[PDB]
Protein backbone atom coordinates (compact mmCIF):
# COMPACT_ATOMS: atom_id res chain seq x y z
CA UNK A 1 0.00 0.00 0.00
CA UNK A 2 1.37 2.99 -1.40
CA UNK A 3 2.28 5.75 1.76
CA UNK A 4 1.89 9.68 1.78
CA UNK A 5 5.67 10.79 2.64
CA UNK A 6 5.33 11.93 6.14
CA UNK A 7 7.13 14.95 5.64
CA UNK A 8 3.98 16.22 3.15
CA UNK A 9 1.25 15.10 5.09
CA UNK A 10 -0.07 18.08 7.21
CA UNK A 11 -0.23 20.46 3.64
CA UNK A 12 -1.67 17.50 1.75
CA UNK A 13 -4.72 17.24 4.94
CA UNK A 14 -4.69 21.20 4.34
CA UNK A 15 -5.75 21.26 0.49
CA UNK A 16 -7.91 17.98 0.80
CA UNK A 17 -10.07 20.05 3.45
CA UNK A 18 -10.08 22.95 1.73
CA UNK A 19 -11.03 21.25 -1.81
CA UNK A 20 -13.36 19.55 -0.25
CA UNK A 21 -15.04 22.59 1.41
CA UNK A 22 -15.44 24.44 -1.81
CA UNK A 23 -16.74 21.72 -4.13
CA UNK A 24 -19.56 20.63 -1.89
CA UNK A 25 -21.99 17.86 -3.47
CA UNK A 26 -19.64 18.47 -6.45
CA UNK A 27 -16.62 16.38 -5.27
CA UNK A 28 -16.04 12.76 -6.48
CA UNK A 29 -12.90 12.30 -5.84
CA UNK A 30 -9.29 13.83 -4.78
CA UNK A 31 -6.06 11.31 -5.80
CA UNK A 32 -2.79 12.31 -4.96
CA UNK A 33 0.15 11.14 -7.68
CA UNK A 34 3.29 11.87 -9.09
CA UNK A 35 6.47 12.29 -7.76
CA UNK A 36 5.54 12.12 -3.77
CA UNK A 37 4.02 8.92 -4.19
CA UNK A 38 5.94 7.48 -7.59
CA UNK A 39 9.15 8.41 -6.14
CA UNK A 40 11.72 11.00 -6.53
CA UNK A 41 10.14 14.14 -4.16
CA UNK A 42 12.85 16.62 -4.27
CA UNK A 43 13.34 20.36 -3.06
CA UNK A 44 11.44 21.52 -5.59
CA UNK A 45 9.19 19.11 -6.33
CA UNK A 46 6.02 20.31 -6.32
CA UNK A 47 2.49 17.99 -4.29
CA UNK A 48 0.27 16.83 -7.27
CA UNK A 49 -3.59 16.82 -6.83
CA UNK A 50 -6.31 15.53 -9.21
CA UNK A 51 -10.01 16.75 -8.36
CA UNK A 52 -12.56 14.46 -9.92
CA UNK A 53 -16.05 16.24 -9.85
CA UNK A 54 -19.49 15.71 -11.25
CA UNK A 55 -20.61 19.24 -12.73
CA UNK A 56 -18.74 22.69 -13.26
CA UNK A 57 -17.93 24.94 -10.76
CA UNK A 58 -19.44 28.10 -10.87
CA UNK A 59 -17.89 31.34 -11.18
CA UNK A 60 -17.89 32.11 -7.88
CA UNK A 61 -15.87 28.56 -7.08
CA UNK A 62 -13.68 28.76 -9.11
CA UNK A 63 -12.29 31.52 -7.85
CA UNK A 64 -13.18 31.19 -3.90
CA UNK A 65 -10.68 27.68 -5.43
CA UNK A 66 -7.63 29.31 -6.98
CA UNK A 67 -7.46 32.24 -4.43
CA UNK A 68 -7.50 29.96 -1.07
CA UNK A 69 -5.37 27.79 -2.82
CA UNK A 70 -2.62 30.51 -3.21
CA UNK A 71 -2.37 30.89 0.31
CA UNK A 72 -1.97 26.86 0.71
CA UNK A 73 1.06 27.25 -1.83
CA UNK A 74 4.56 28.63 -1.87
CA UNK A 75 6.78 28.75 -5.14
CA UNK A 76 8.99 25.58 -5.38
CA UNK A 77 12.01 26.21 -3.40
CA UNK A 78 11.08 29.01 -0.87
CA UNK A 79 10.08 26.20 1.55
CA UNK A 80 10.84 22.69 2.61
CA UNK A 81 7.53 22.82 4.97
CA UNK A 82 4.98 24.70 2.46
CA UNK A 83 5.36 23.44 -1.44
CA UNK A 84 4.33 24.12 -4.32
CA UNK A 85 0.83 23.07 -5.02
CA UNK A 86 -0.40 21.61 -8.55
CA UNK A 87 -4.36 21.25 -8.47
CA UNK A 88 -5.97 19.67 -11.50
CA UNK A 89 -9.56 19.50 -11.89
CA UNK A 90 -11.24 17.18 -14.94
CA UNK A 91 -14.92 16.29 -14.79
CA UNK A 92 -15.53 12.91 -13.84
CA UNK A 93 -17.75 12.75 -17.34
CA UNK A 94 -14.62 13.42 -19.40
CA UNK A 95 -13.02 9.87 -18.36
CA UNK A 96 -15.78 7.54 -18.14
CA UNK A 97 -16.45 6.86 -20.74
CA UNK A 98 -13.27 8.87 -21.98
CA UNK A 99 -13.42 11.85 -24.18
CA UNK A 100 -10.36 11.98 -26.75
CA UNK A 101 -8.97 14.73 -26.23
CA UNK A 102 -10.16 15.02 -22.50
CA UNK A 103 -10.99 18.17 -21.47
CA UNK A 104 -9.83 19.40 -17.76
CA UNK A 105 -11.86 22.54 -15.82
CA UNK A 106 -9.54 24.19 -14.16
CA UNK A 107 -5.48 23.96 -13.31
CA UNK A 108 -3.65 25.83 -10.35
CA UNK A 109 -0.14 26.44 -10.38
CA UNK A 110 2.85 28.14 -9.21
CA UNK A 111 3.64 29.27 -13.13
CA UNK A 112 -0.09 31.25 -13.09
CA UNK A 113 0.60 33.05 -9.46
CA UNK A 114 0.82 36.53 -10.79
CA UNK A 115 -2.15 35.96 -13.07
CA UNK A 116 -4.22 34.38 -10.46
CA UNK A 117 -3.10 36.79 -7.70
CA UNK A 118 -4.98 38.94 -10.30
CA UNK A 119 -8.15 36.78 -11.04
CA UNK A 120 -6.94 35.83 -14.00
CA UNK A 121 -8.02 31.97 -14.38
CA UNK A 122 -7.83 29.40 -17.24
CA UNK A 123 -10.91 28.43 -18.81
CA UNK A 124 -11.58 24.79 -18.77
CA UNK A 125 -9.64 23.68 -22.41
CA UNK A 126 -8.86 20.16 -23.86
CA UNK A 127 -5.91 18.60 -23.05
CA UNK A 128 -3.92 15.82 -24.27
CA UNK A 129 -1.83 15.21 -21.11
CA UNK A 130 -5.04 14.47 -18.90
CA UNK A 131 -4.27 10.91 -20.51
CA UNK A 132 -1.21 10.68 -19.30
CA UNK A 133 -2.02 12.09 -15.52
CA UNK A 134 -4.94 9.31 -15.53
CA UNK A 135 -2.70 6.19 -16.56
CA UNK A 136 -0.49 7.31 -14.17
CA UNK A 137 -2.50 7.07 -11.71
CA UNK A 138 -4.18 4.43 -12.38
CA UNK A 139 -0.89 3.14 -12.09
CA UNK A 140 0.34 5.24 -8.49
CA UNK A 141 -1.61 7.09 -6.68
CA UNK A 142 -3.36 7.76 -3.17
CA UNK A 143 -7.02 8.37 -3.08
CA UNK A 144 -7.50 11.14 -0.63
CA UNK A 145 -11.33 11.36 -1.30
CA UNK A 146 -13.11 8.95 -2.73
CA UNK A 147 -12.83 5.86 -4.26
CA UNK A 148 -8.98 4.29 -5.21
CA UNK A 149 -8.41 4.78 -9.01
CA UNK A 150 -8.56 1.72 -10.39
CA UNK A 151 -12.34 1.29 -9.20
CA UNK A 152 -13.04 4.93 -10.55
CA UNK A 153 -11.66 5.12 -13.82
CA UNK A 154 -10.58 2.56 -16.76
CA UNK A 155 -7.51 2.73 -18.96
CA UNK A 156 -7.02 4.32 -22.40
CA UNK A 157 -6.87 2.66 -25.25
CA UNK A 158 -3.04 2.52 -26.43
CA UNK A 159 -3.52 3.96 -29.43
CA UNK A 160 -4.86 7.30 -27.48
CA UNK A 161 -1.58 6.85 -24.83
CA UNK A 162 0.47 6.51 -28.14
CA UNK A 163 -1.31 10.56 -29.32
CA UNK A 164 -0.84 11.43 -25.66
CA UNK A 165 2.44 10.28 -25.26
CA UNK A 166 3.72 12.11 -29.01
CA UNK A 167 1.68 15.07 -28.98
CA UNK A 168 4.19 17.16 -26.58
CA UNK A 169 7.21 15.91 -28.58
CA UNK A 170 5.50 17.17 -31.94
CA UNK A 171 5.10 21.03 -30.78
CA UNK A 172 8.74 21.03 -29.50
CA UNK A 173 10.25 22.95 -32.25
CA UNK A 174 12.01 25.83 -31.87
CA UNK A 175 14.10 27.66 -29.77
CA UNK A 176 11.30 29.66 -27.75
CA UNK A 177 9.71 26.52 -27.92
CA UNK A 178 11.99 25.39 -25.33
CA UNK A 179 13.62 28.53 -23.79
CA UNK A 180 13.09 28.83 -20.21
CA UNK A 181 12.43 25.26 -19.52
CA UNK A 182 15.12 23.31 -21.37
CA UNK A 183 16.59 20.39 -18.12
CA UNK A 184 12.60 20.03 -17.65
CA UNK A 185 12.24 19.01 -21.81
CA UNK A 186 15.43 17.55 -22.20
CA UNK A 187 14.24 15.12 -18.86
CA UNK A 188 10.16 14.71 -19.94
CA UNK A 189 11.81 13.35 -23.91
CA UNK A 190 13.97 10.62 -21.62
CA UNK A 191 10.70 9.59 -19.67
CA UNK A 192 8.54 9.91 -23.52
CA UNK A 193 11.68 8.00 -25.38
CA UNK A 194 11.17 5.12 -21.85
CA UNK A 195 7.85 4.95 -21.81
CA UNK A 196 7.18 4.19 -25.65
CA UNK A 197 10.09 1.73 -25.62
CA UNK A 198 9.15 -0.63 -22.39
CA UNK A 199 5.19 0.34 -22.11
CA UNK A 200 6.09 1.87 -18.08
CA UNK A 201 6.47 5.02 -16.55
CA UNK A 202 9.64 6.35 -14.26
CA UNK A 203 10.68 9.08 -12.57
CA UNK A 204 12.93 11.99 -14.20
CA UNK A 205 16.12 11.08 -12.85
CA UNK A 206 15.95 7.31 -13.51
CA UNK A 207 14.34 7.82 -17.28
CA UNK A 208 17.48 9.69 -17.99
CA UNK A 209 19.61 6.79 -16.59
CA UNK A 210 17.99 4.39 -18.79
CA UNK A 211 18.80 6.91 -21.78
CA UNK A 212 22.34 7.77 -21.57
CA UNK A 213 24.41 4.64 -22.28
CA UNK A 214 22.01 4.72 -25.79
CA UNK A 215 22.72 7.93 -26.99
CA UNK A 216 25.93 9.18 -28.84
CA UNK A 217 28.21 11.09 -27.00
CA UNK A 218 27.06 14.59 -27.54
CA UNK A 219 23.41 14.10 -26.64
CA UNK A 220 24.78 12.08 -23.35
CA UNK A 221 26.45 15.42 -22.92
CA UNK A 222 23.23 17.30 -22.98
CA UNK A 223 21.34 14.87 -20.98
CA UNK A 224 23.47 14.58 -18.13
CA UNK A 225 23.21 18.14 -17.69
CA UNK A 226 19.85 19.07 -17.42
CA UNK A 227 20.09 15.51 -15.00
CA UNK A 228 23.13 16.75 -12.86
CA UNK A 229 20.57 20.83 -12.71
CA UNK A 230 17.71 18.67 -11.98
CA UNK A 231 18.88 17.05 -9.52
CA UNK A 232 20.63 20.57 -7.87
CA UNK A 233 24.32 19.34 -7.96
CA UNK A 234 25.06 22.38 -10.67
CA UNK A 235 22.83 25.61 -12.31
CA UNK A 236 24.11 25.30 -15.72
CA UNK A 237 23.30 28.46 -18.24
CA UNK A 238 21.45 26.95 -20.34
CA UNK A 239 21.57 29.96 -23.10
CA UNK A 240 24.73 28.80 -24.09
CA UNK A 241 23.17 25.27 -23.90
CA UNK A 242 20.37 26.54 -26.16
CA UNK A 243 22.01 25.00 -29.44
CA UNK A 244 22.53 21.58 -28.13
CA UNK A 245 19.44 21.37 -26.13
CA UNK A 246 17.36 21.98 -29.86
CA UNK A 247 19.78 19.53 -31.57
CA UNK A 248 18.66 16.81 -28.43
CA UNK A 249 15.32 17.72 -29.01
CA UNK A 250 15.47 17.00 -33.09
CA UNK A 251 17.52 13.77 -31.95
CA UNK A 252 14.32 12.80 -30.01
CA UNK A 253 12.17 13.52 -32.76
CA UNK A 254 13.87 11.23 -34.99
CA UNK A 255 14.85 8.24 -32.90
CA UNK A 256 11.89 7.91 -30.58
CA UNK A 257 9.52 5.07 -30.82
CA UNK A 258 6.17 5.74 -32.82
CA UNK A 259 4.25 3.34 -31.50
CA UNK A 260 4.77 0.50 -28.67
CA UNK A 261 8.01 -1.22 -28.80
CA UNK A 262 5.88 -3.85 -24.76
CA UNK A 263 2.26 -2.26 -24.22
CA UNK A 264 1.25 -0.41 -21.11
C1 LIG B 1 1.28 21.31 -16.09
N1 LIG B 1 2.46 21.25 -15.23
C2 LIG B 1 3.32 22.44 -15.33
C3 LIG B 1 3.73 22.68 -16.78
O1 LIG B 1 4.41 21.56 -17.27
C4 LIG B 1 4.29 21.31 -18.68
C5 LIG B 1 5.50 21.84 -19.46
O2 LIG B 1 4.98 22.69 -20.45
C6 LIG B 1 5.84 23.72 -20.97
C7 LIG B 1 6.35 23.26 -22.33
O3 LIG B 1 7.19 22.12 -22.19
C8 LIG B 1 7.12 24.40 -22.99
O4 LIG B 1 7.61 23.97 -24.26
C9 LIG B 1 6.23 25.63 -23.17
N2 LIG B 1 7.05 26.68 -23.77
C10 LIG B 1 6.72 27.34 -24.81
N3 LIG B 1 7.41 28.33 -25.40
N4 LIG B 1 5.54 27.00 -25.35
C11 LIG B 1 5.74 26.07 -21.80
O5 LIG B 1 4.94 27.24 -21.94
C12 LIG B 1 4.96 24.96 -21.10
N5 LIG B 1 4.55 25.43 -19.78
C13 LIG B 1 3.35 25.71 -19.48
N6 LIG B 1 2.27 25.63 -20.26
N7 LIG B 1 3.19 26.13 -18.22
O6 LIG B 1 6.04 20.75 -20.20
C14 LIG B 1 5.03 19.72 -20.27
C15 LIG B 1 5.65 18.39 -20.62
C16 LIG B 1 4.35 19.79 -18.90
O7 LIG B 1 5.14 19.14 -17.88
C17 LIG B 1 2.99 19.09 -18.88
O8 LIG B 1 2.22 19.29 -19.78
O9 LIG B 1 4.55 23.84 -16.90
C18 LIG B 1 5.77 23.75 -16.14
C19 LIG B 1 6.53 25.03 -16.40
O10 LIG B 1 6.64 25.31 -17.79
C20 LIG B 1 5.45 23.55 -14.66
O11 LIG B 1 6.65 23.42 -13.92
C21 LIG B 1 4.58 22.31 -14.48
O12 LIG B 1 4.23 22.17 -13.11
N1 LIG C 1 6.34 9.39 -20.38
C1 LIG C 1 6.05 10.24 -19.39
N2 LIG C 1 6.21 9.83 -18.11
C2 LIG C 1 5.93 10.68 -17.12
N3 LIG C 1 5.48 11.94 -17.20
C3 LIG C 1 5.31 12.31 -18.48
C4 LIG C 1 5.59 11.55 -19.60
N4 LIG C 1 5.32 12.27 -20.76
C5 LIG C 1 4.90 13.43 -20.31
N5 LIG C 1 4.84 13.52 -18.95
C6 LIG C 1 4.19 14.60 -18.21
O1 LIG C 1 5.17 15.41 -17.59
C7 LIG C 1 4.63 15.97 -16.38
C8 LIG C 1 5.48 15.55 -15.21
O2 LIG C 1 4.85 16.02 -14.00
P1 LIG C 1 5.74 16.75 -12.90
O3 LIG C 1 6.54 17.86 -13.55
O4 LIG C 1 4.93 17.18 -11.75
O5 LIG C 1 6.78 15.59 -12.55
P2 LIG C 1 7.07 14.64 -11.31
O6 LIG C 1 7.32 13.24 -11.82
O7 LIG C 1 5.97 14.73 -10.32
O8 LIG C 1 8.43 15.24 -10.71
P3 LIG C 1 8.70 16.52 -9.80
O9 LIG C 1 9.18 15.98 -8.43
O10 LIG C 1 9.76 17.32 -10.49
O11 LIG C 1 7.43 17.32 -9.66
C9 LIG C 1 3.19 15.47 -16.29
O12 LIG C 1 2.31 16.41 -16.90
C10 LIG C 1 3.26 14.16 -17.08
O13 LIG C 1 2.01 13.72 -17.58
CA1 LIG D 1 5.17 16.82 -9.45
CL1 LIG E 1 11.58 9.83 -3.17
Amino acid sequence: TLSIPPSIQCQTEAACRLITRVTGDTLRAIHLYGSAVAGGLKPNSDIDLLVTICQPLTEAQRATLMQELLALSSPPGASAEKRALQVTVVLYSQLVPWCFPPSREMQFGEWLREDICQGIYEPAQQDWDMVLLITQILETSIPLKGERAERLFTPAPAAQLLKALRYPLDLWQSTADVQGDEYHIVLTLARIWYTLSTGRFTSKDAAADWLLPQLPEDYAATLRAAQREYLGLEQQDWHILLPAVVRFVDFAKAHIPTQFTHHH
